[PDB]
């Protein structure tokens, strides 16, 4: 049948998308449009072609969490007999950020490479948004009487036009920056205030304070009691330490009151407990909402609810047969790996045949944070709740290498958490260096679903931090009914 | 019943001896005897109570390995942005050196705490050897007519006397060192030839080359055509070219004739291809055999052969009823891990009545060289040879960081082998930063079984290394009756 100009039109070309765009044209032969609002990464607009983790995510974030553990690893390298001037080490932003945007620019390149070489796969370059079920208009500007630059008929449609960094709503707002203001910055500050305790606040926090200029300083200022909320206790409170001994003051039940404009360019902080404190720049982490609220939704009919989120079945698909949506719009876990495997499950499903629903139980994450977590499962808080028995195992050392490196501080943790009954592993928590790569490995025997035997019951890998995971047999302590006990009925 | 000294004497306090010991010990309630030649590590002896891998072995070479990788991450640091002095950086050896040993001698002193404070374990210091089945002697000197320290009446005997670096046996032999002078050499060498391609060889060329003075060097000379037997070849290939970038010559067919020594201290090498050559030191690492000959094995009648190796059944008794033996001296795999598990595996089978045999198939290893291995299972050259039909997964990449760091020849590898028939992991071999940690995890699934299903099927962890684990559907090429085919009948 020859109707519609496309079988789909994909609204962003992020982690989502292009997975979804990609597939769809190459392996299912349709013919895919795919939105979005500028080619190249950088200001005003930030997001580009790849999306968010490769312009302003992700990618770029950790290149940068890189660069400022130079920092420490030039420190620790004095222990191991490495002579050389440390009062010349101040580390040069500028050309930080010049690399940074080489390699992110050569990814924007490579993906206009892909569209031009990639047949039934087109790149349409504006602000998508829904007129009909089978129709998206792209505009010059999101100002939805703007010139209209195309109308794409279309038979499915996939919005995927990710999140966007929430605002803190006081007098002094739009003197703040966020996330995206963040990998633009022409200088490193010297005085940086870090609000927020998600892992994106904390992330930059790291960097800021590894590319502070000397005399400089880096505060972490959080609304609630504890940083990184979700997060296994124990592992919150050993990262808070070690925050602190890298030289981060870290702030909690605080919260800025109001913002105003210094005359050398500097920013006047107000907080709740009264305090007044002067900051180079101020940096709002405190959530990111999904970008629905110029897509128009309402037009074709598509179900919206909690922070503009798209109502989604399990196989993506909104209130309108022909419409799905996947990735941060969404609002469930918002990973990259997580849409790209949504948009995959996607095309399976529509243009496979063969219907598939991501499975968002036990996927492993990451904090690049210095020292970095890595996680996969559920903290003992919701064990406790969900299972009648539950088993914590925990171990923490410093590994040899610190007692020679000064970095004394760098205790490696490992918490497991067990169902008593069966011995399954329902979570698996570690801070310290080299855990996220660590984490991988273990996503996959608890998504094979590996009891506490098949840990303990493996020869180990000598010397390593990893190998502590197979000699953790004894429990800690326990929860029956859903209260710690020190020992088990 | 009140018969004999000791449950058991332990012949060697190393890593099999020490678990053995310590568990009959505490957790069976058993008298143990545990001989050793010194207390602390160190010439003329070198092992000592904590055995090779604490004192000569695995914990002080990766606290150098650590070292000398600071020489690459300083070099890094540059594309990051950290201005300071390159012409300033020559590592001093002798602040490692002093590091290393304060390292290693603490944990000899909290071995001595260890007996002390355990009831029922006692430590005799000199040199072990039968009697008969039921009599071990002590002596002051290894020379089986020096002076009589201890005789001690026991019950059961464990040998784990480990192993010994073998020597090349050529005119200039006594003029060379091995990895136990390795770790006491006064100076790092100028000009030095590690002769050997297995992983001691290749681990201390990288320590060498980081810690080399200005204008040194370091060979790395190999009797063969390519370094690490019975390791994956690609990956074999990949480190020979990563080594060779990082500045080590890898010269190959290549073997010492003669070694006679200069007016100045260095050494003359002749060599097979006519070659004479200068080095201020020549470091064999050319195999690792038994100690067994100053046992005086044959008087108590248990069963040597392949190299002094103490003959042994699956739960590791000798031909002698009481008399076991474990670790490096029964020459299977020479790990830590493995003679801890097979320590483990003799007190639970004798004292503890519930028989196991440690499990040796698909055990995760590690080369500490720079950049590092990661090893689990067999390589496709064994697979074809043992499965009807083999599929071979392949991806190689170099980190985004890299494009910065200006390290361009970090490839990170990772190469998976399948059986076609069920999709079962067979091997996992990975080459690059943080493979080591990612390995011990990889180790986990593949006990479990895990199918090549199982990592596809499992949400990565952006951005990292160990992700393109998950990454890894469509065989690069497969193996059908153990001959390689381009693609399946
Ligand atoms: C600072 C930061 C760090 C992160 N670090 C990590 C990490 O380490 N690991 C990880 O797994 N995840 C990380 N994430 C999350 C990751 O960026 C997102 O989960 C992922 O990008 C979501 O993909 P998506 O397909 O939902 O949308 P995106 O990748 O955000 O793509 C959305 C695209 O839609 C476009 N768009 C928006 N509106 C329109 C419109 N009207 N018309 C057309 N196009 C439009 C945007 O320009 C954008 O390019 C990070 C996020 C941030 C902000
Ligand atoms: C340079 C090097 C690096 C290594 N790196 C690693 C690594 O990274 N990872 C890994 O898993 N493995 C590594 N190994 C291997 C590891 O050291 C051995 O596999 C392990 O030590 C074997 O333990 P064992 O119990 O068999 O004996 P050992 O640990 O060697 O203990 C044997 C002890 O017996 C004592 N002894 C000898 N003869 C007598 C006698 N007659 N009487 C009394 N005592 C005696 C010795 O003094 C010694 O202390 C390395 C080995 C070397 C040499
Ligand atoms: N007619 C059919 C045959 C077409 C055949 C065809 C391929 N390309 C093509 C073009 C580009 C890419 C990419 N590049 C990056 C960025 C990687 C990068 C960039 C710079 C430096 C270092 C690394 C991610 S993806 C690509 O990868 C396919 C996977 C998918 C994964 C899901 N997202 C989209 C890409 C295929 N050009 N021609
Ligand atoms: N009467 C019964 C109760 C006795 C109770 C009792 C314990 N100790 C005791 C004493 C020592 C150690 C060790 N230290 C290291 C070295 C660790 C180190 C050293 C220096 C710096 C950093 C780290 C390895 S092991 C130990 O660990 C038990 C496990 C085993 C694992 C198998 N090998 C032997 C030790 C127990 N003292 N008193």
């Amino acid at each position: 049948p020859m109707s519609r100009a496309y079988d789909l039109v994909v609204l962003g070309a992020g982690s989502g998308g292009l997975e979804a765009g990609w597939n769809a044209a190459v392996t299912h032969k349709k013919k895919v449009a795919v939105v979005d609002v500028q080619a190249t990464h950088g200001p005003p607009l930030f997001a580009a072609l790849g999306g968010t983790c490769v312009n302003v995510g992700c990618v770029p974030k950790k290149l940068m969490v890189t660069g400022a553990q130079y920092m420490d690893l030039i420190r620790e390298s004095g222990g191991f007999g490495w002579e050389m001037d440390r009062e010349s080490l101040c580390p040069n932003w500028k050309t930080l950020i010049a690399a940074k945007n080489k390699v992110v620019n050569s990814i924007n390149e490579s993906y206009k490479s892909m569209f031009a070489d990639t047949e039934g796969l087109s790149f349409h370059m504006g602000f998508g948004a829904l007129q009909d079920a089978h129709t998206v208009v792209v505009r010059k500007s999101e100002d939805p009487h703007s010139d209209v630059l195309e109308t794409l008929d279309t038979e499915y449609i996939l919005i995927a036009t990710g999140s966007w960094p929430t605002r803190l709503g006081v007098p002094g707002d739009e003197f703040c920056i966020t996330s995206n203001e963040a990998f633009y910055l022409e200088d490193a500050p010297k005085r940086m205030l870090c609000v927020g305790g998600g892992y994106i606040a904390v992330e930059f926090a790291g960097i800021f304070n590894g590319y502070k200029p000397c005399g400089g300083y880096v505060d972490l200022c959080y609304r609630g009691d504890l940083i990184l909320r979700g997060f296994d206790t124990e592992v919150r409170k050993s990262l808070t330490k070690q925050l602190g001994a890298n030289g981060i003051r870290v702030r909690t039940n605080l919260n800025p009151t109001k913002i105003t404009k210094n005359e050398d360019g500097s920013n006047h902080v107000h907080f709740n407990d009264g305090t007044e404190e002067d900051y180079d720049q101020v940096m709002l982490a405190i959530g990111r909402v999904p970008r629905s609220q110029a897509l128009q939704l309402d037009k074709a009919g598509v179900r919206t609810g909690k922070n503009g989120a798209v109502q989604v079945d399990a196989y993506s698909k909104t209130s309108v047969d022909n419409i799905y949506a996947i990735g941060d719009v969404t609002n469930r876990v918002m990973l990259t790996p997580v849409a790209i495997n949504e948009g995959a499950a996607f095309v399976e499903t529509v243009f496979g045949g063969k219907p598939r629903a991501t499975d968002h139980t036990k996927v492993a994450c990451a904090v690049f944070s210095i020292p970095p977590i890595g996680t996969c499962g559920m903290t003992e808080e919701e064990a406790a709740k969900n299972y009648e028995t539950v088993a914590v195992y925990a171990s923490s050392f410093t590994p040899l290498m610190h007692n020679i490196s000064g970095s004394k501080h760098k205790e490696f943790m490992i918490r497991i958490i067990t169902n008593e009954s069966n011995g399954e592993v329902l979570g698996v928590h570690m801070l310290g260096d080299s855990a996220p790569e660590i984490i991988q490995s273990v996503g996959i025997c608890m998504k094979m679903g590996a009891k506490i035997s098949d840990f303990h019951s493996t020869i180990g890998v000598h010397p390593t931090s990893a190998e502590e995971l197979c000699s953790m047999r004894t429990p800690a302590y326990f929860y029956e009914s859903g209260k710690r006990v020190e020992k088990l009925s």
